[PDB]
């Protein structure tokens, strides 16, 4: 575990993370996608190796002894609201399971379903506190990683609102 588990937020790209192990915003296929996910690949490729897994869930696979959590959230486009919420917390509770068995100190993680998978709405607050939701009761140190400006400010402000 962390000394003194924290939440910390920074506006670049996850493929160039400081923690011992990434969440992969995965497509359910293991295919290399786009944004995050392609990234990924980039950085990762050796990981996609049997990686696909349902909507909802987490799959980890090793690039050397770096671990890769893929964890597929809903595509809003194709979900209820309803059931969608439903899938966004079911993928982030698999992904609290996976940062546990595996033992890591720190963990790198995007807001799942923000990007091509929200169905164009702004999703922030719900996949923040999804990914809250998960991550509490762990004790790794977790960094969230955005792209956008307005967005770091706004899970900083998350972050020290329960300080
Ligand atoms: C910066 C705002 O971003 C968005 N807003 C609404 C819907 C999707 C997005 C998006 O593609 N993100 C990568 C988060
Ligand atoms: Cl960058
Ligand atoms: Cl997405
Ligand atoms: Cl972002």
């Amino acid at each position: 575990g962390a000394m003194a588990p924290s939440y910390r937020v920074k506006r670049m790209d996850i493929a160039k993370n400081d923690e011992e192990c990434v969440v992969n915003a995965a497509n359910p296929r293991g295919l290399p996608g786009d944004g995050v996910c392609k990234a990924v690949y980039k950085k990762w490729p050796e990981s996609f190796k049997n990686s696909a897994t349902p909507v909802g869930t987490a799959k980890t696979v090793m690039c050397g002894t770096y671990p890769v959590i893929h964890a597929v959230g809903p595509n809003f486009s194709n979900y209820t609201e309803s059931e969608g919420d439903r899938e966004l917390a079911a993928a982030y509770r698999e992904v609290a399971k996976e940062v546990t068995r595996l033992g890591v100190n720190s963990v790198a993680i995007p807001l799942l379903s923000t990007g091509v998978y929200s169905g164009g709405k702004d999703r922030l607050t719900q996949s923040l506190n999804h990914l809250f939701t998960a991550m509490d009761s762990t004790d790794a140190d977790v960094v969230i990683y955005c792209r956008d400006k307005e967005w770091e400010k706004k899970i900083s402000e998350a972050i020290q609102m329960r300080t």
